[PDB]
């Protein structure tokens, strides 16, 4: 086992990379204040995350399996996603609708709901920007722990993420470690 090690780079807004996070963002939350962009480099946890990438890409044919999704959360949970992305331990800070994993929203306005980005003592929320590997998903549950099989006669193969609605996807639950990373956190008021 290794990473834990990262650092946290504060984006300027003169940057184009932070009027690019701020705009996806903009397009639902545009009556909130982002306060600051920064991004999260973790070098093993993003190699962790490429590696998972290459293997999904080299199975899944024509299908683009990584998505930017949101993901909102209380202030203390900042310190360690930073540094373990969002492990099976941090599966239970989330819901459990559609199982057992990480929720990420599509819409930013859904991650900045009071429920998942809890304001602080000062009135600061936090929502990633994360690149999550969506590939090929099924609808989900709340008894699921791993995602379901894709065949029945082959089922050591199984869908990569659940969603609500598969025809008009608005949150995707992960399950594996490296599956998603915290590529941006949006600190934001209102
Ligand atoms: C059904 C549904 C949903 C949904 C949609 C978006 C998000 C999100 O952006 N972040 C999180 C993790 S933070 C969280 C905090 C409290 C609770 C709760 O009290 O149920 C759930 C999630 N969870 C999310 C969840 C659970």
């Amino acid at each position: 086992m290794k990473q834990q090690n990262f650092c946290v780079v504060e984006l300027l807004p003169s940057d184009p990379e932070y009027n690019t996070v701020a705009s996806k963002f903009n397009q639902t939350c545009s009556h909130f204040r982002i306060e600051k962009i920064e991004r999260i480099q973790n070098p093993d946890l993003w190699n962790s995350y490429q590696a998972k990438k290459k293997t999904m890409d080299a199975k899944n044919g024509q299908t683009m399996n990584e998505k930017q999704l949101f993901h909102g959360t209380d202030a203390g949970s900042v310190p360690h996603v930073n540094r373990n992305g969002f492990n099976r331990s941090y599966a239970g800070k989330n819901a459990v609708a559609y199982g057992k994993g990480t929720y990420f929203a599509v819409n930013a306005n859904y991650s900045a709901n009071d429920t998942y980005s809890r304001p602080d003592a000062n009135g600061r929320k936090h929502v990633y920007y994360v690149r999550v590997l969506t590939g090929i998903y099924t609808h989900g549950n709340h008894s699921l722990i791993v995602p379901p099989s894709k065949n029945p006669q082959n089922p050591t193969d199984l869908y990569d993420t659940v969603t609500d609605n598969v025809h008009h996807p608005s949150l995707f639950v992960a399950f594996y470690d490296y599956q998603a990373y915290p590529e941006y956190l949006i600190t934001f008021r209102k």
